[PDB]
């Protein structure tokens, strides 16, 4: 629950470092914003293409923030599943971001919230726009059932009531576009919507990742 | 191959109507256009959802005309499979929106050209984009592979080879979602992406219909 981290300034994007002790855990995160003055509105991003999205939103005046989760995409290693549990799982992920989003609002004064997040991001996104309320809107993908934490996104999906857009590659070695869709199925929400491209799990159309999803956010975080 | 239909003016838009003879059939047909001065692109319309998309459409500088196939929707009618039929199935469909084309192109002048079409709009559309490479994107949807032309349009999708947005329904009651999926997976085109929303089959959510078709078509077609 403090700055450091340690921060830099890059262009009129100013970075901040932060740390949090949660649980018993040390939890690391940066926090992106425009480097003068503020910003109305806040997205955390659930994991370069992070930071990418971090730049465009900042654009936008819309700050950004990201922790570190108990985690080519990682997703595909067999180390992985151990990883995550090693790492509190499910449980801790939801813990976490409550306390990450505590400490920014406490710091920077609290604002309409989104979140970013595929294939990772999706299995920490998804628990966490369940969990808080706080989350207005969702930007989810790249996961299904079939993942490591499957049993929780499948139980948890009802409870995810605000809107939601859902990206899946068509050909995606990682997630099979039926566990996809079966996972999208289960979301709570009726304001809900799914785009699914051609191509591998690492395929999505830069077009659908960047300027589809910042618009996207910019549009429905209010 | 002649004016009248017969013509009207709501507005800033122009409506000529036009009749065709092909193959031994007469062909009734509409073009919408800026009433004044000039027009640059065009999209052909399939099927009072059309005569709103045409005037968003000439809102953007974009022509529309439209033809009647042959044929709630009609494709959920028992007597539908008869009708299509009856009316020459997809080889009199083609033949019609070529003759169609023709006349605008002589009309008017040969102009970047783009699909729009859903249900029905698609049992035509698929056909006429494999087959007229004067289409050079299209906007298709609530159709699949167990449709009354449905043979046909598995034969054709993999000729489609241009930009396409596809839209499917999750609660299509008249098209099973799995159906959708099949058919759009068979387009040959990699620039594809297909949007699912929920609710039935007449519930496609307007801001998708409209404002999202129209931009689609707006951006991709030059």
């Amino acid at each position: 629950m403090s700055w450091n981290g340690k921060d830099e300034r890059k262009l009129s994007v100013q970075e901040r470092g932060f740390s949090l002790e949660v649980d018993g855990r040390t939890v690391p995160g940066v926090y992106w914003s425009p480097a003068e003055g503020s910003s109305d509105r806040l997205v955390l991003l659930g994991h370069e293409y992070i930071e990418q999205v971090a730049k465009l939103l900042v654009g936008r005046g819309i700050s950004a923030m990201a922790i570190d989760g108990p985690g080519t995409d990682v997703v595909g290693l067999d180390a992985f599943p151990r990883m995550w549990h090693e790492g509190g799982g499910t449980a801790a992920v939801i813990a976490d971001w409550a306390a990450a989003l505590d400490f920014i609002e406490a710091e920077e004064g609290p604002r309409p919230t989104g979140w970013w997040g595929l294939s990772m991001g999706t299995m920490m996104g998804l628990p966490v726009t369940a969990s808080d309320k706080r989350i207005k809107v969702a930007l989810l993908g790249l996961m299904g059932v079939e993942g490591v934490n499957g049993e929780d996104l499948v139980r948890l999906a009802p409870q995810v009531t605000c809107p939601v857009r859902y990206l899946l590659q068509w050909d995606d070695e990682l997630v099979s576009l039926q566990s996809g869709l079966e996972l999208f199925g289960k979301l709570g929400t009726k304001q809900k919507t799914l785009h699914v491209n051609p191509g591998k799990h690492s395929a999505v159309p830069t077009w659908e990742m960047f300027a589809g999803t910042v618009d996207y956010l910019d549009q429905r975080l209010k």
